[PDB]
């Protein structure tokens, strides 16, 4: 618990694929060089982490799972002074090391940190020395995406975190960990939407849902959101949402009836759900001359697109952590809340004690929340 | 407003070549103006017509790259006089649809098949047609029909030009250049100090690597699979050649290499499945932008992760000029020198040998030939 020693606490393993999470009791190493050690106060589970119990998909084991969280430093390694014991901080998996050619251009938010650009899901499984920071019943355990917040006290870089506001609540702040930011800045930075535009939403999430509160904030006049379950609708509304569109109760393709109603298309799309359907429906409803689609969510590995459609006009880009520069960033946008800027609590449905998370993923995959607070 | 008689090609029908015919042309009407041809070239967009594998329509007088003189104008036209020199193209900017009000669009609401524009503005504007042979009235190409000693087009599809012009020159900007030139300035936007890409060198690859230079860019990589090719690209502004059929590794991994990492620009002028693929494999993480000109096969595939790490894709229809106010000013530089259109030519050959000029295509031997009377 105290400086330079090793803690124990409880936490949760992902052992192999396709299985539910134990709970666990682990040791966890003090920081080294350039790290920091954090008390994890909330977290929440993302569909990025379930997406590594899928057994079709590419993932490594033991790991300790999560990288959604806020908490306060306990200790820092040596030569480190831009943190201290008693701040609060919010850790992420893009980081900014301000000293590499990509940190330095303000047309990306990327990092020669990465290694990774064809699975960056198993990327920063470790610490820069190679070695672990996690050992359960004698066997070493991976690190997920340079966060594991699924453990009372976890270990990250210097480069993956940023300090915040020290009235900041950490039950709510949270969010601004991953989906929050992720479709908001969507909006703002990589779709860049202006006053007076058309947009649509596809996928109702948190990240959807994000978007569409940075789509208002950028002042579009209209917003169509469209999802498969309707009883995302009410909530689409109450933040700004125009029309609404369900693809099941139509009998046209949904891209065809946004066609309609807009007379040509919208002049901006965001794909959030990511499914071989709404890819190829997003780009299919923007205006031609000027259309501009942009990828947040991806379930599939690639989309086929015709030829003649970018010929006309139409254009594809994608986004990586709404585009924002990480460690700049974070702390602005929790001011921002502070200021009643937007409302991070709509975005909650559920709380419960860590050791029900495996109810928290089961509530997720059913599709009956947006997103689950959890504390130790 | 008489009628007049002429030579010019037609298509009967799929699968066969032109046919040189005796025809008649009809006077200009409203908004209209009859053009004498003093120059055409065969662009590879002309030759897809007669392939059974693509879609056409029948019968028709092709052609739509050329440069003349104007010989008679409708009621009404004030724009226009006889003798007048002017350069026609597919493009249109009629300027009374809401298109052309628009800074964010080269496009025009006098467009309206979107899936196949090769058979687009196949009549003129009251629907009918001012073509004639033994009986028969006969469709018209994109606009401008060029293989013939005399046609008719739209107000809203050609522009006049220096009274001094080369017509044996300037006609390349009725298609060929200007959209090459226009894809690095305009669409694929190109910077001082960058890296460029161009895969293909015929006469649009070509006319991108002088827009690329012209925009400022530091290092040009020229790609194509035919060596010959490569002499003329040197001499307009290339800095390293590559054929894909003399490296051992896929060309995208031997230009991520040499320029330890990628390129800031590619753009493809050849549009092939395999570089298309290439094309957008070879731009720089974070910022990279891939242009489409080139389009041999209807479809691309992207890959999620690519989009979502920072590289993007768009693409060009006549170099993204607005047609009517900016041909006059191409002419204008080059006369000034700004470029030098002389070495696009490899060709020349009387009209009726236009036959002859589509086989010496076919077999990657040249880059543009010229077609007088
Ligand atoms: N690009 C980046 O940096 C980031 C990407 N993401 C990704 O964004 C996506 C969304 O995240 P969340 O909102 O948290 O997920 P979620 O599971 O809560 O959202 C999915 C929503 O899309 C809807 N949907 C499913 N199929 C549909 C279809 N055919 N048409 C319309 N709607 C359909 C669902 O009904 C649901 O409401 C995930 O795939 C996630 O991994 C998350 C963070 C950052
Ligand atoms: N988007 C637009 O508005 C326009 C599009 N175009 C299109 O642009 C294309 C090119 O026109 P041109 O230069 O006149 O044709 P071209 O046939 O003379 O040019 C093709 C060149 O690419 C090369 N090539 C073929 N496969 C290759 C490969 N795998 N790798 C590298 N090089 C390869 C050939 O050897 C040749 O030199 C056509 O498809 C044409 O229809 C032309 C004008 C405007
Ligand atoms: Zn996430
Ligand atoms: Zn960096
Ligand atoms: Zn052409
Ligand atoms: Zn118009």
């Amino acid at each position: 618990g105290t400086q330079g020693k090793v803690i124990k606490c409880k936490a949760a393993i992902a052992w192999k694929t396709g299985s539910p999470l134990c709970i666990e009791e682990i040791e966890v190493s003090p920081p080294k060089a350039c790290e920091v050690r954090i008390q994890v106060i909330a977290t929440c589970v993302c569909p990025t982490d379930i997406n590594a119990t899928d057994p079709k998909k590419k993932a490594l084991f033991p790991v300790v799972l999560g990288h959604e969280c806020a908490g306060i430093v306990e200790s820092v390694g040596p030569g480190v002074t831009n943190f201290k014991p008693g701040d609060k901080v919010i850790p992420f998996f893009a980081p900014q090391c301000k000293r590499c050619k990509l940190c330095l251009s303000p047309l990306t938010n990327l990092c020669g940190k990465l290694r990774n650009f064809k699975y960056p899901t198993i990327d920063q499984e470790l610490m820069e020395d190679r070695t672990s920071r996690f050992t359960c019943k004698g066997r070493s355990i991976y690190h997920f995406m340079g966060v594991s917040s699924f453990s009372q006290y976890t270990v990250v870089s210097e480069a993956n975190l940023a300090r915040v506001d020290d009235e900041a609540n950490l039950e709510r702040v949270c969010l601004i960990g991953c989906g929050f930011s992720s479709g908001y800045g969507a909006a703002i930075n990589t779709a860049k939407v202006t006053p007076g535009s058309t947009c649509a939403v596809f996928g109702l999430g948190c990240v959807g849902l994000s978007a569409i509160i940075g789509c208002k904030i950028a002042g579009a006049s209209r917003i169509i959101a469209i999802d498969i379950n309707g009883e995302k609708f009410p909530k689409a509304k109450a933040l700004g949402a125009t029309d609404c569109l369900n693809p099941r109760e139509l009998d046209k393709p949904v891209q065809d009836v946004i066609t309609e109603l807009t007379a040509g298309g919208v002049d901006y799309s965001l794909d959030c759900a990511g499914t071989a359907q709404t890819l190829k429906a997003a780009v299919d409803c923007t205006v031609l001359g000027w259309g501009s689609c942009t990828v947040v969510g991806a379930k599939v590995d690639e989309m086929t697109i015709p030829t003649v459609d970018v010929i006309l006009g139409r254009s594809i880009n994608g986004t990586f952590f709404g585009g924002w520069k990480s460690v700049d960033s974070v702390p602005n946008l929790v001011s921002d809340y502070k200021n009643k800027k937007f409302d991070l609590d709509l975005l909650v449905t559920h709380a419960l004690p860590f050791e029900s998370i495996n109810d928290a993923i089961d509530l997720m995959k059913e599709g009956k929340s947006i997103r689950t607070i959890l504390t130790f």
